[PDB]
């Protein structure tokens, strides 16, 4: 356990949703913050590669600007 360790990811740090077996866990690679299907419901492309990466809405703005 150091930092981004899903091991303790059972509560979205954005909305505060309670993860479970019915919902899957998500985690933004740009900022490094675990998000739920509600905050991670977005995919933006990166200039370092041709592929839609999944990032929280917030980061989505840092790339669409
Ligand atoms: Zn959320
Ligand atoms: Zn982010």
């Amino acid at each position: 356990r150091k930092w981004a360790e899903d091991n303790e990811v059972q509560n979205c740090m954005a909305c505060g949703k309670g993860f479970s077996v019915t919902v899957r866990r998500h985690h933004c690679r740009q900022c490094g913050n675990i998000f739920c299907a509600e905050c991670s419901a977005k995919n933006a492309l990166t200039p370092s590669s041709k592929k839609p990466v999944r990032v929280c809405d917030a980061c989505f703005n840092d790339l669409q600007g």
